[PDB]
C-alpha cells in the first residue's frame, strides 16, 4: 500500500493517479492486504488522513471516500488495523468526531459506519490506558466533548439514527458516561450539566416513549444512583432538584407548585425512597459510596428533610432500644458485682445475660450478613458496630466457660462488661448538637493515636530492655521494666538503688532520655490532633453527624431480626398529581428573593 | 527574585534572548555553558532557590520556528487528557551534578521544598520512589531483624553459648557495616556537612549508634566491665533511629 | 511557641517537606549500597524519543477540561 506512505501532502493529483494505477493492486490484493495489517505503518491510514489539520479549515477533499468505494472488500469497517495498535477500542468514527469536523462524519455515516462499536481490549484502566473513559460509543464521545452539532446529526441520521439508549460492554449508557466525567471542577460541572439537560430534552423530543433515566448498567445503577455512588455532587445535586418549564416540565423532578407568600412548597419527586424497593439512593450514599465528600450529599435539600422526617419517626424506637440496652447493662453490672430467693435471682440474672448476649450476637451476625459488601470493602467507617459483636461474643463465651465449671470465665465476663460499658457511648450519635464534636473525633483519633501509640510502645519496650540489661549485673523481668517505664511518665520508680553496679549515672541519663522522648511524643500528639481541627468545624462536622444519623435510621428502619423485616411501610406522601403520577415529598422553604426578582 | 514584576521581566528577557541567540547563533546551544562552579542556568536557578525562572525553564513551550528551543512537548491529546513530553537534563542517568541532587543537597533556599513538586520533577520522583520502594522496605526489614537480634543478645547476655557468640559476631558485623556506610555517605557528601548537616541530622545519629556498637565490642574484647553502658546506649539509640 | 508556627504550616509546606525527604531518600538509595560498589546507574527514563535533535524526555498525562472551553 504505497498510497498511504505517499499521502503526506493534503490532497492532489498524486493520490488520484496512485489510486487509478492500483485499482485493488490489479485484482490481486495480496500485498495490499499484507500492508493493511500492522508493521507496514503501525497505524490505520484513515487516522493519518484525518488530522491533516489545515490552519484555515479542515478540508474534506482527501480521498477517504473514493478509496472506501474502491475497497469493496467484505470488511469495509472503518476501524484500526489489527483492531489494536496501542489504541485498543479506537475506530475512525471516534477520531473523526474528536476533530470537531462535521464533513467527515457527515460523509462517512452513509457508508458502513457500524454504530454501537463494541470493541475488544478492556486492558489497563477502563478500556484503554491513555484513552479516558467516554463510554465506547460514538454519540457518547460526541456528547462528552461538548459538540451539539454532531450529537444532533447522530440522533437523527437520514439513513439510520444512533439509538440514545445504546449500551457498551460495561452496561453504561451515554448518561452514565456523563456522570463519570462529571468531576467537581466548575467548568466540567457546567459542561456536564448543560449536556445532560440538552440530551434529556433531545431524548424527550425524539423518543418520549421510554424513560431515559431508568436504564441501569450491569451493576444495576441508574444515572442518579451512579452519581450517588461515584461521589459526584454537582451532577447528582442537579439531577435531584432539576426543574423545567414548558413542554419539558414532565422531565423535571421538583415542582414549585404553590406559594402563598415568601414561603413556597416544592414537590420533590424521589426515586431515593426505600418504600418497597431495594438499592435506594439513600443506602447507596450511606453504605456503597466511598467518596470523601459523601457526607455533604445527604444535606442538599430533599434528602435533608427526608432524613429529618425519618429520624423524627424512628426516634421513639431509638430511645426504646437505648433504654433496653441501659437496663440490660445495669442487670449485667449487678450480676457481675454480686457474683460470689437470692440464688433464684442470681440464676435468672445469668439466664437473662446469656439471652441478651445471644440476641446481640445474632443481631450483629444478621447485620454483617446483610452488609457483606460493606465489610468486604471497608468496615472502618462504622467500627463501633463490630465492637458490639465482640462484646456479645465474649459474653456468650463467658457463659460457655461458666458452663464448663472452670475458673477462667471471670476475665471474659469482665472484659464483656467493660466493652459493653464502652459501647454504651454508641448512642451519643443522636440527641442534639452535643454529638457534633463527638462524631468527627473517631475519624482522626483512630488514625493518629494508633501510629503514635505504636511508636511509644516501641520506645517503651526498648527502654525497658535497656533497663533490664543494666539491672541484670530492681527491673527483674521485661514486664516489670515495661511497667516501670509506663509509670515513669507520671508516677516514676526513680531514685536508683544506691550502688547499681557503678551504672547509676547511665541509668539516670537513660531515664531522663525516656522522659524527653515521652514528652516530645506528647507534644507531637497535641500538634497532630490540633492540625486537622481548624479546617474541620466549618461544615464538615454537621455533615458527618447527619451521615451517622442517616446510617442509623436506615439500619433501624429495616426492623429487628426478631421481628423478621417488618413490611417496609410509610411511603412518604404516596402518590400526588404531577399523565404520569409519581410519589413526591413536599418541602416548604421561605425566600424573599422571589418577590425582589418576580414582580 | 520571586517578586512578580522582576519575575515577569526576567522571564520575558530570558525568552527574548534565547530567541535572539537562536536567530543569530543557532550552532551552539546557549543553555549548555556552565560558570566556573560548573552550573548551567537551569542548575543555577535550582541552586539559588529561584522558583519562577526555574519553573519556567523547566516547562517552557514554544510554537513555530522556536519549537526546538522548547523543553516540554504537548504532542498528543485524545481528549481532556493530554500527554506532555518533558525534556529533562535533571536525569541522574550516567551524568553527575544533576538538578535533582542540586535541589536535594546543594540548595539552601527556604522554598526549595516547593521546587520538587512543580510537574515534571513531581512525577519523576514518584516514579523513582515506586521503583525503589522494594529496596527501601527490604532495608527496613533487614534493620528491624538486626535490631531484634541486638535486643535479644543484650537482654539474654549474662548450644546456647554458640548462639550467643554468633549473635555477638553478627552484631559486630552489623555495627561495622553501618559505620562504614555512614562514613562512605559522609565522604560522598563532604560539601553538605561542610555547609550544614542539620537538614538530615537523623543520618548522623545512625553513625553515632554504629560507632557506639563497635566501641562496645572493643570494650568487650578488652574484658572490661564498662562495655555494658556503651552497648545499652547503642541499643537505645538504634531503637530511637528506627523512627 | 509550639502552636505559634502551626497555623501557617499545614497549607502546603508539610507536603512539600515530605516530598523533599522522599526525594533525598530515593536519591541516596539510588546510588546503591557501598558493598555493591555503586552499581551501574541504570534506568534512563524513557530513553531517546523523537523531538534533527533527539533528546531524552519523560511523558506525563494530565487531564484538563479548560482546553476544550478555550480551543474550540
Amino acid at each position: 500500500d504505497r498510497d498511504r506512505l505517499f499521502s503526506v501532502v493534503s490532497r492532489g493529483v498524486p493520490e488520484e493517479l496512485t489510486g487509478l494505477l492500483e485499482y485493488l493492486r490489479w485484482n490481486s490484493k495480496y500485498l495490499t492486504d499484507s500492508a493493511y495489517t500492522e508493521g507496514s505503518t503501525g497505524k490505520t491510514c484513515l487516522m493519518k488522513a484525518v488530522l491533516n489539520l489545515q490552519d484555515g479549515v479542515n478540508a474534506c477533499i482527501m480521498p477517504l471516500l473514493q478509496i472506501d468505494k474502491d475497497s469493496g472488500n467484505p470488511k469495509p469497517l472503518v476501524n484500526a488495523q489489527c483492531i489494536d495498535e496501542f489504541y485498543q477500542g479506537h475506530s475512525a468514527l471516534h477520531i473523526a468526531i474528536e476533530k470537531r469536523s462535521l464533513q467527515c462524519v457527515k460523509l462517512l455515516v452513509e457508508n458502513g459506519a457500524d454504530v454501537h462499536l463494541r470493541a475488544c481490549g478492556r486492558f489497563f484502566q477502563k478500556h484503554q490506558g491513555t484513552c479516558f473513559y467516554f463510554g465506547e460509543l460514538p454519540l457518547s464521545l460526541a456528547a462528552c466533548t461538548k459538540q451539539w452539532d454532531v450529537v444532533t446529526y447522530l440522533l437523527e441520521n437520514p439513513h439510520q439514527p444512533a439509538s440514545l439508549e445504546a449500551t457498551d460492554s460495561l452496561g453504561n449508557t451515554v448518561l452514565h458516561a456523563l456522570v463519570m466525567i462529571a468531576d467537581n471542577s466548575p467548568e466540567n460541572s457546567a459542561l456536564v450539566i448543560h449536556m445532560y439537560d440538552g440530551l434529556l430534552q433531545m431524548g424527550a423530543r425524539l423518543c418520549p416513549t421510554v424513560q431515559l433515566e431508568e436504564i441501569s448498567n450491569h451493576q444495576g445503577l441508574t444515572p442518579l444512583k451512579l452519581a450517588a455512588k461515584e461521589g459526584k455532587i454537582e451532577i447528582f445535586r442537579h439531577i435531584l432538584q432539576r426543574e423545567f418549564s414548558g413542554p419539558y416540565q414532565p422531565l423535571s423532578r421538583k415542582f414549585t407548585e404553590w406559594c402563598y407568600g415568601p414561603v413556597r412548597v416544592s414537590l420533590y419527586d424521589l426515586s431515593s425512597v426505600d418504600s418497597w424497593e431495594k438499592n435506594s439512593v439513600l443506602e447507596i450514599i450511606a453504605f456503597h459510596c466511598k467518596s470523601p465528600n459523601r457526607h455533604r450529599m445527604v444535606v442538599l435539600e430533599p434528602l435533608n428533610k427526608l432524613l429529618q422526617e425519618k429520624w423524627d419517626r424512628l426516634v421513639s424506637r431509638f430511645f426504646f432500644n437505648f433504654a433496653c440496652y441501659l437496663v440490660y447493662m445495669f442487670i449485667f453490672t449487678v450480676v457481675a458485682y454480686h457474683q460470689p430467693f437470692g440464688e433464684s435471682m442470681l440464676l435468672l440474672g445469668h439466664i437473662l445475660i446469656l439471652l441478651g448476649g445471644i440476641y446481640l450476637l445474632l443481631g450483629q451476625l444478621w447485620y454483617f450478613w446483610r452488609r457483606r459488601l460493606f465489610i468486604w470493602i471497608s468496615f472502618m467507617d462504622s467500627y463501633f458496630e463490630i465492637l458490639f459483636l465482640l462484646q456479645a461474643l465474649l459474653t456468650v463465651l463467658s457463659q460457655v466457660l461458666r458452663f464448663m465449671e472452670t475458673e477462667w470465665y471471670l476475665p471474659l465476663l469482665v472484659l464483656s462488661l467493660v466493652l459493653g460499658w464502652l459501647n454504651l457511648l454508641y448512642y451519643t450519635r443522636g440527641f442534639q448538637h452535643t454529638g457534633i464534636y463527638s462524631v468527627m473525633i473517631q475519624k482522626v483519633i483512630l488514625r493518629d493515636l494508633l501510629r503514635f501509640l505504636l511508636v511509644y510502645l516501641v520506645f517503651l519496650f526498648g527502654f525497658a530492655v535497656a533497663l533490664v540489661s543494666l539491672s541484670r549485673e530492681p527491673y527483674r523481668s521485661i514486664l516489670d521494666a515495661s511497667l516501670e517505664l509506663f509509670k515513669f511518665t507520671i508516677g516514676m520508680g526513680e531514685l536508683a538503688f544506691q550502688e547499681q553496679l557503678r551504672f547509676r549515672g547511665v541509668v539516670l541519663l537513660l531515664l531522663l532520655a525516656y522522659v524527653l522522648l515521652t514528652y516530645v511524643l506528647l507534644l507531637n500528639m497535641l500538634i497532630a490532633l490540633m492540625s486537622e481541627t481548624v479546617n474541620h468545624v466549618a461544615d464538615n462536622s454537621w455533615s458527618i453527624w447527619k451521615l451517622q444519623k442517616a446510617i442509623s435510621v436506615l439500619e433501624m428502619e429495616n426492623g429487628y431480626w426478631w421481628c423478621r423485616r417488618k413490611k417496609h411501610r410509610e411511603g412518604r406522601l404516596l402518590k400526588v398529581g404531577t399523565p404520569d403520577e409519581r410519589w413526591c415529598f413536599r418541602v416548604e422553604e421561605v425566600n424573599w428573593a422571589a418577590w425582589e426578582k418576580t414582580l
